[PDB]
């Protein structure tokens, strides 16, 4: 019994109810089974975790939970009390119980307590009752778990939730040792890999952590998360996790891009990865082949919402060409993965670096190498503009709007790069010449 | 009788109906009077300008237009056919007429044709009928204007809509000469100033253009527009346009930030500017900023107990957003050509600390250490500002701004960390160490 699906676990604008219901439909379509509710900035999840839902909010969560059951998706309600809970005040424990039991009255049977992204310092009153921060967390987690009747799925996100967050390392951490020893065995533990955003999650890294927590973890995967950098988006395939992990894990829940419609590839390729070795103990999963599968399917959504035919001498329709598979392949390569651009992106960057570095050669056989390489690069910059133009004319406006900022940025920068290469081949600005804000001026003075 | 208010004239996710109705309420509250509907990417405004609204869309626009009349705001319906229109095909002219009279059946009496951001090249069939691009535009604009019964308010956005777009200059442009001579005198002309995003709009610049278009223009002001750069936001005051312009103009319509709630200052300060010389000693941008910010503050504590003892964990959520937080925020995201005083101050202090950092390893040491600690205090104010914003009751305002405030606090946190390191950073890093994506790698190779 493996929990595979999506955690809405990110910072910023959460997903709205309509989007979550649509998520459930996609999860089911792709034979995934789990959703973990945890939006960092949905006010009653974390900041105001004490506050009960209103009659309005109650009705909406009930409707959502019913939608999950209807789509055969396990609904997991997480709460994040760690910013300000006095762990040793039993009214505080009661308040936490009240909150979770209100949600259980909405039909929810699966739960989670999360202690990610809080500092390790307890108040004086908690230091006198518990000998460490982990003891304090494990005590209320155990007490809540049993208060709810030992539900079949209950998750715990540790504060040391990845290799690099473990002081002094994974295998000797007194925080994780305590979690492994004291956290009740029915409770599952979340883990993001060697890092917050793990490039790879090697099998031996999971053998290491499994030993100290004394269970196989559930992965909380940040591979496609994009809340940490305003300019980033990830449309590359699920990658860097061997299918051999599946037998050594209780699940994988991916925490993907903030922009809902940008997660077609992220979730589709996750599903393809899970399905490839669902009952494992000869290569089963190819990230490229999976990207192509995801993109081919995604394409069909662009021509669906969410005449005049001009003669030979007349102005041809601006709107005539639909988005192509090749446009989406290019787009994904430009906004690929946190540690890697896709082949076409890396190729354009390499060609531009070369054209810039050999540009003195204008002013030999080397000139026609430069001019032919430049014209081929301009062709590629043209494909980026073409991709933007056809996206901006697509019938699915909802997908367009989620992606707009990103595609506009890349096309806009490729247009400056193209223009710059043309200028190299020929020997009071608007504000978009000088980009990034104040933020960007600070950033440019830091080491890169 | 002066048109002052807002044009929704930008690229990307348009505003939804609820937000537009809320705009009308604010415009009225601040004694502004005009809204110009022109979202570049609302599909039936520009790309698919030929397509009639559905029953659903019709009902929504009717409701919106009624809301405008109810709030004493003139509603102006713009359409942008320039990407695609064969100007000489009378079916095309008929299609345009059909579209506009559908909108007039929704209750709308004011209209606009826009030819901004299209190229100057006509199809063969239009070249045989019209001797220039301006003749073609002026011909259908005049024909539509009279077909609608010469409505009291009808606007025209030229293709050469600012000083720098005029070939070869404003006073000798054969495009604008033709517009001035041939465009019917009842029709108003839109103008963005010397530039697309005009730092200043000098009086003599408007005297220059007024002479050649043969009327006073309506300014389409892009001062606070932020669609051109994904990282930018503008919360500084309306600035750089003398109150002496008002007698020489038919109006000012501001095209502000994409994020609806970020436009409290942009629109409020515009209103204060207009009201100051309705019929520069009269308008102070700083005093106006302060007025706007003080008023805006009241919105943060309104949606759209437990008391811990001396030894217990204090509430994370206790401190509300302050006026000083919003003053700091505005100074960090101020104006397209200028940061606010606190922003410029932090940048200056960081440049100094970086450039004199060798001094660690004299009186100069204690100058460095005292300046550094004072800079860390200021970086802490940025984090404080973020944390208190993220706890505010108006979630709608928070979410519109989230990306920006998160970015600035995130970068100030790296800058703070970097100054601390200088007073005492790579290896296997998380992705947010290296910011900006593919786009950012291209940008860093362009000249700065
Ligand atoms: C399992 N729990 C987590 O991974 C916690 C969080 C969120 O879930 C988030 O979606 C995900 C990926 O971003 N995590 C980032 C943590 C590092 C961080 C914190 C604050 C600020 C930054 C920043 F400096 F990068 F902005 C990073
Ligand atoms: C009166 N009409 C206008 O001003 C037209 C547009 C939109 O209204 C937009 O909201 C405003 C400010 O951005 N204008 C920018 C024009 C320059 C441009 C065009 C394409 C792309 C770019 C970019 F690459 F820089 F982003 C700029």
């Amino acid at each position: 019994r493996f929990l595979c699906g999506v955690v809405e676990g990110f910072y910023g604008r959460p997903w709205v109810m309509e989007q979550r219901k649509e998520l459930f439909r996609r999860l089911q379509k792709w034979e995934l089974n789990t959703y973990l509710y945890a939006p960092k900035d949905d006010y009653k999840h974390r900041m105001f975790w004490r506050e009960m839902y209103s009659v309005e909010e109650a009705e909406q969560l009930m409707t959502l939970i019913s939608a999950a059951r209807e789509y055969e998706i396990e609904f997991i309600y997480a709460i994040s009390p760690g910013l300000d809970i006095t762990f040793s005040n039993p009214k505080e424990v009661s308040t936490l119980k009240r909150k979770l039991d209100q949600v259980s009255q909405f039909g929810c049977r699966s739960f989670a307590l999360l202690f990610d992204d809080i500092d390790h310092n307890m108040c004086a009153a908690d230091k006198e009752v518990f000998s460490s921060f982990a003891h304090a967390q494990v005590s209320i987690t155990n007490e809540i778990y049993q208060y709810l009747g030992e539900p079949e799925t209950f998750l715990f996100c540790p504060t040391e939730y990845c290799g690099t967050f473990c002081y002094p390392n994974v295998s000797q951490s007194p925080y994780l040792r305590t979690v492994g020893e004291k956290l009740l065995p029915g409770i599952e533990v979340l883990w993001t890999g060697p890092k917050v955003v793990s490039k790879e999650i090697p099998v031996e890294s999971i053998e290491e952590v499994s030993k100290i927590i004394k269970r196989a973890p559930v992965i909380w995967d940040n591979i496609h998360a994009n809340d940490y950098d305003q300019k980033r988006l990830f449309l590359g395939p699920y990658k860097g996790r061997s299918t051999e992990l599946i037998p050594r894990l209780k699940g994988v829940l991916t925490n993907p891009n903030c922009e809902f419609e940008a997660n077609y590839v992220a979730i589709h390729t996750l599903a393809t990865w899970y399905k490839s070795n669902m009952n494992g103990v000869d290569v089963l999963y190819s990230p490229q082949m999976a990207l192509k599968l995801a993109l081919t399917e995604w394409l069909q959504e662009f021509g669906v919402p969410h005449q005049f035919v001009p003669g030979p001498n007349e102005k041809p329709l601006y709107t005539a060409e639909p988005v192509t598979l090749e446009d989406l392949q290019l787009l994904a390569d430009l906004f690929y993965l946190p540690y890697e651009h896709g082949p076409k992106g890396a190729q354009m960057l390499r060609e531009f670096q070369w054209l810039r570095a050999n540009s003195s050669v204008v002013s030999s056989e080397k000139i026609e190498e430069w001019r032919s390489r430049a014209a081929k690069f301009e062709e590629m910059c043209g494909l980026v503009m073409g991709m933007f133009t056809r996206l901006s004319n697509c019938a699915n406006r909802t997908i367009l709007y989620d992606m707009y900022s990103y595609v506009w940025d890349i096309k806009s920068i490729m247009s400056m790069v193209k223009s710059f290469v043309q200028w190299l081949g020929c020997r009071d600005q608007e504000p978009w010449a000088f980009r990034g804000g104040l933020a960007g001026e600070f950033q440019r003075l830091l080491p890169i």
